[PDB]
């Protein structure tokens, strides 16, 4: 990573970078940045690039409402892949400025997680991250269009999308074209 | 594991005299040699008693019905005697014996709580997962609430976490019949 | 960690703590010392803390809760991602009419955590203290939220998670941000 | 283990009525002497059985399943401790039928409290506690039984590791004998 | 650690010193280090020790404890979360008068731990020396806290944990910071 | 197992030998005392071999062979082939009075008791005051068994002492050297 | 590790050596090029060399003792905590009546340790070497102690723990240094 | 490993007095092979015994088990080198009855020095320094003895791997012929 | 490992004069193998042994306890390839008695120079070196004469792995004949 | 594994050879020596060997092909559950008329897999060698089903699965055995 | 290792290079760019290495060695601890008369170590190698000293260790430096 380095040069930009998996640590870092880029200017846009296999939900989400608390737009950009939770991400943007490069893949499933013990505590695991799951799908059906049935049914399996794909499905707005 | 030569080892020459031991954790390889033992006793002498000594800390709940089963099938009564512990899936079948005819010694722990298990992978994996173990402790519970008398609703209760009783509040439950006095 | 400063060190500058890792020792050490430091600068301007921790260490997390119950600031709390265990008993110890969650930040709330090895009498006094701790902690909670102690204990008896709405019935925040 | 029909030297032994306890006590090991114990009933009510310990003891409740076969079947259960009887394996060696209970001069006997373990949530912790607890006053009680000490002189004495000879464990009710050579 | 100077160079600035870790050579070394700088500096102001300290090496807590009684400065010490063992023996070490709690920090005083392993004549020169390392900690602990040799000795057989308010009673501290 | 099952030492056993060639533990001791059980129920007047090739030991392992040897009727010669060291000398020593023998290479080594103690200062405490009355159990024996004062047991052992079949001899730790 | 310089760096301006570690090729290196530093900015002025240490490599040791004895300003040795083995004999290796010990502090001698392995002439060559070793250390200790090698030889078969004022008496150290 | 009938091929061949040594010498190794040599000396005290040697050696007190009780049996024991016999192999081989010691004419035979290992204190290390030079002056002693070349020789040539041919060893010494065939 | 009645598979054969080599050659292997054909010699000096291999080799030294047996006994050991004989397997299949050595029809052969390992000083080194140089030599020489071709040949032959089918095996004097069905 | 034998001992009385497993050298060490047996008890009756194998070693495959082809005795193979790579070789090396697949049994061929690692005149050496070994197999496996070489060659580029039906249809058996 | 520069920063303004550690092919570079940097900044004065190493590699050594040659500058080599194999090989190359070791320094050498794996071809040539690399060692070490080569070797068996007095006399340095 070549210097100060090449990260902090495009914050100077309000360009912020995600580029791997979705982590307490990363969202920290990008929390921090979102906060500061509003302090330096609360009116002008913001640009978050997504080249991400998602993670954690959690840690998605203080991204996700902290995008939402702030008042500078921010621009979502996928690059390379936004899978899961980083597809959660490149939908939550701005309305009007989400974007795709032609062949960046978008991929959207169900949430992923686990649980051990006693059945009682499997039964607790198991309402929780189905409410998550319907968290999540009432999110996306505001932010997509679509409805709420549709993306349970298209988020059963792993369903990967192209860019124009992304586009028709409303998780983007516009494939970013050269 | 001594010999006895009339050559058995010790366990084979208790089950010339229909006497079973189970002295491990339960699992498909322990039900599988349990229920063989329990059909040839079955085929040697279908009146005479099967006596099924039970010191274990549980196991495999689908391991434990194979067993459970069998004893339900067959035409001897089994009689069930804990030494030692029985716990969880273990007291599950020591209430299992033939009415009557289910004990433990003065100083043997019985130990009743609810199945354990786990769930990996997506939300709806974990969803069949969370109903098949909760469907699976129903039926446990309604089993043992038959044959101790207690309420389901009181069964619930005393086994959401791990309940030690001694042998004779084993009796008094209802998962024995009898303490088995020198 | 991008450099403006690091950013969090950019966000120390305005009275701003980061909290997003698991509670330990180490976390708590630094913790402790930022907040001393602002009140050092400014003894009157409120602090933030975001919250974003599954919990940790009960003893570091008091060591954090009662240097901001210490220090003459205001110290606001704010919920981002999840407050856990220990980080949602931080998130409710924060100024009263302070403490905040964002509308799709997860709380839960649970009894404490430990271990016990060795002889007899080793694990009870391992059980006696690991009890009173949890006596400890229900008290306060019962304090901070309004909620009787039995209504908590009965509570954190397994994991309760709670939407941002429900922490704020709940007595652990006194408000939901809305954008 | 040489071979004495064949048998092992320990198959010889129990034809003998002897059965030898000599590893750590856990379910495998107390299901084997179990099995020999009501084997050795059924061959014959009447006559004694001669139960040698060389144990560093291990699982409490493995030990009961062989403490209570032993005061349930008909013959006297003579124990001799040789080499090393701790913690419950001096339960076991206390246990032999009273006047038959017996060690070898440098035989050492040890007794303390039983160890245990627990992990979790706080509740856990305590049902953990709640249950080595009453372990110990059940183990403390039959020691009291059986050696005609005070359940809070056996309490005392087995806050640690308490190592006696054989002379000490007649003197304390372990044993009723040291077998001199 | 954030950057203001990191935050506990900061801190040191102000003749502040952060123990809030386990004790070993080299935490001891930084921590005698900085109490000689600080001297060095001004050898009649105040210096304080926060504790926040599960315990360590008896000698590198001996090394801090002596540093301590050497140098001029009063040093107050302030416990946070937890003080056990080694710990705890330092928080009682403070000045007299200047020795804190805040009001759910938790100290815990017990034996000391060790080991040794070969010869029968090398287990009884590391029993003999482990021994007469209790009798020394002991007898420091009572003249620290106004408690007997024997009701030290009998309250240290096992853990015994502590609440601020017990730790002032037993003499450990002074006060319970109250906020 | 070694040749014919019928091994070996089972056919040696049957002429009232026994082979002890490996660290002792209480498996080996717990055999080699049943085998001692076993030989006196045959017969309790005929002697005993017991082969001793050992690095030594469990302490209590070892004291429970030792007891056993004593307590029987039959005297038990004891024959140090290659190596008896610590716990094995020990045993090699408490052979009936005058039928302890070693070949002429075999060697034996003496030595003070080894263990370990871990945890609280008072732990370690008993930990040493019995592994400490543990030695004195030892040398005493070792000095009724040899004629050598127990404060000299107690210098010979405080490292390892090596010693060959003819000094082991001279010693008192047995009675002949083998010779062919 | 704060900074202020870091705190270790900071003392050597002062002519401090903090030795906190294990002796070994690395720590040798770095407190030797202390020593030549601190002769290189004055020749004349008392170097101060605190010692904390389990010990470690002889030989490194030796690379430290050597340059001590070689510079020309005196270097006083200040233990704390503990000083064993080669630490023990760097602590009795400072400028005659200027060797001392916290009150505290403990002092361990014992012989040296090793390893050999491989052909019997090999174990030969490797004994030979640790026993001249040793009756180097020995001799050595003898005229820094006052006390006769053949004590020394009997004192150091197994480990000897040394309160501070029974190394004052031994003559490892000259004074206990008292508050 | 073969069953002729029930033998496994050992004891087959231990039937005809001939015992295999075909691997490492241990004290269980050892242990096997004296009880072997005993029983044949049992069996009948006057016909020569067996040994065949294919070994890389090893334990030096083990291979003194053997090597004594090779002499103190009455039987002759002869001794067939194949393959290989190295270190304390080839002190075995050359311990064979005089004029009965063998190697077949592509087997090796290598001797060198004793190997071990120290660790501790100085003093540990000196014990251990001068136990193994004078298991080494007892082994070339004897060696030297059986072999007819002076003990000077016999250390000068075991400083290093000293590989010699079967020829090579019965001109020096270690064996008495090369087997044709 | 199946049963015959009550024989295992391999003992079965055995009855039959057969021996089976079908693994890696190390000392166990050739102590199990030796035994095997001394005990045939014994039952039967006249009558032929059968000798399959189907081994990938070994050790050089434990393959030379078995060529050295199978030279010393009286009965002609036949050699029968099936699958792979390679490296010292395969100086084994030529070891044969003369016209007795066979290979199957895609069996598979495989000769090379031997392999080792050194590790110390240089001076140890060296003296690895020129041993197993020497080994070598021996190893040329003796499949020198076993097939007739030149000990320059096989040394270039053997400086990498060389793949021979059996019809090549034959042509080049490993073998004799293709065993053809 | 039962008794009554085992029951694979049970079944080689009938003249069944069962191969249920990986082909390594030890299976194939013991089914030629099964054949050989076989041969000796009776040089005229058949005999039969399962195969439920995903392959393993070719020239542990070819020690068996080679005996199957030398014994006078004919040699049905029969396949159930799966018959993969040198398992589908000796499938296809039973005596013709007498090659059989039960209806759901499956047949998998490809090409030999291997390795080689060193200087690049090895791995020459090692490709030479295992390209041969494919010219073996394939023109073995063309004299056997009839197929053409270069149609095997193509046919074994890659992982090629066939049904018990495609099996019989390519040449490999002759029948499906049906209920 | 302090800041003043680190402290060996600090000593290469002065043309002083410490080798403390085992020699490798970091460690050389390390040392020969110190070494042409210095000659750099001045091709005249001494520059004064200081060795307390184990050794090494050989060919790492070299690389050392051929630049204390090649440069303009005499290099005074300094034996402080201990200087085993290649660094008692570095030790012996410094400017004549310029080779020093510290009274309690010990000195010892041996012949190569290495190893050989594979074909007996392969075995060959590493034997021949090392071989030609210990007498390319003796020779050098031949003309440094003034003993014969046939001394060296003989004397390079075994280990043999050498006080500072004996390498003076044996000509491995030139002078014993008394302090």
């Amino acid at each position: 990573i070549p210097t100060y380095d090449i990260y902090s040069r495009l914050l100077k930009d309000r360009i912020i970078m995600l580029g791997s998996q979705i982590d307490d640590n990363v969202a920290n870092s990008i929390v921090s940045q979102l906060l500061f880029l509003q302090a330096q200017d609360s009116e002008k846009d913001i640009y978050l690039y997504i080249n991400s296999p998602g993670g954690s939900v959690t840690a998605g989400f203080a991204i996700y409402d902290t995008i939402q608390h702030i008042k500078p737009d921010v621009q979502t950009i996928c690059i390379g892949m936004a899978a899961s939770m980083g597809s959660f991400l490149l939908a939550a943007g701005a309305k009007g400025k989400r974007f795709a490069l032609p062949n960046a893949e978008v991929m959207i499933h169900q949430p992923l997680g686990g649980a051990q013990g006693q059945a009682t505590e499997i039964e607790i695991a198991a309402n929780h991250i189905l409410k998550t799951r319907e968290k999540l799908n009432r999110i996306l059906s505001e932010r997509t269009g679509q409805s709420i049935e549709k993306i349970q049914q298209d988020t059963d399996r792993d369903n990967f999308l192209t860019a124009a794909e992304a586009k028709e499905y409303g998780l983007i707005d516009e494939v970013m074209e050269p």
